[PDB]
């Protein structure tokens, strides 16, 4: 097999909105995620998953909840992306914007999947309907999806 990195992402989930950041600079300018990063030496997954939403967004949260892990590939990279997800209901401070990172809510009618990762329009409907997930998805470039998998899991 390939090796993979750590990685982490967080979804902000409210009963009526979810917090998302658009990717300010660069390549992929423009496309909307959750919060995360690279796990550190030393780290528990979670605990970097709340980290990198500090870091990233401001917030703070004292736990995390975990929902599901999804395996990237892309095509000519060698190491797989091994991102494990996190929710959260639970907020008590403001999103702030970066240079990097633009923090912006969304009614959970107004979803934008056109404007994220392909693959998010498969598993965010299992995220809210408080589903647990597994899934692998290969890509080549930043739009196309050549190979995937997606299952509910009761254990994450
Ligand atoms: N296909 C995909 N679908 C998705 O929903 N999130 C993805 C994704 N591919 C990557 N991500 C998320 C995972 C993680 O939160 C982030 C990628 O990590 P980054 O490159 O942002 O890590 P770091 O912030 O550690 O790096 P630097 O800021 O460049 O040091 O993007
Ligand atoms: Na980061
Ligand atoms: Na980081
Ligand atoms: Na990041």
């Amino acid at each position: 097999m390939k090796a993979s990195r750590l990685y982490t992402l967080v979804l902000v989930l409210q009963p009526q909105r979810v917090l998302l950041g658009m990717k300010k600079r660069g390549f992929g300018a423009g496309r909307w995620n959750g919060f995360g990063g690279k796990v550190q030496e030393g780290e528990t997954i979670e605990d970097g998953a709340r980290r990198e939403l500090q870091e990233e967004s401001g917030l703070t949260v004292d736990a995390l909840h975990k929902v599901g892990q999804i395996v990237f590939e892309f095509v000519g990279e060698p190491e797989l992306m091994d991102v494990h997800v996190f929710c959260t209901d639970s907020i008590q401070g403001t999103p702030v914007e970066s240079d990097e990172m633009r923090p912006c809510w969304f009614q959970l009618d107004q979803i934008p999947f056109k404007d994220m990762w392909p693959d998010d329009s498969y598993w965010f409907p299992l995220l809210l309907q408080k589903k647990k997930f597994h899934g692998y998805f290969k890509f080549q470039g930043q739009d196309t999806i050549l190979d995937y998998t997606l299952r509910e899991v009761d254990t994450v």
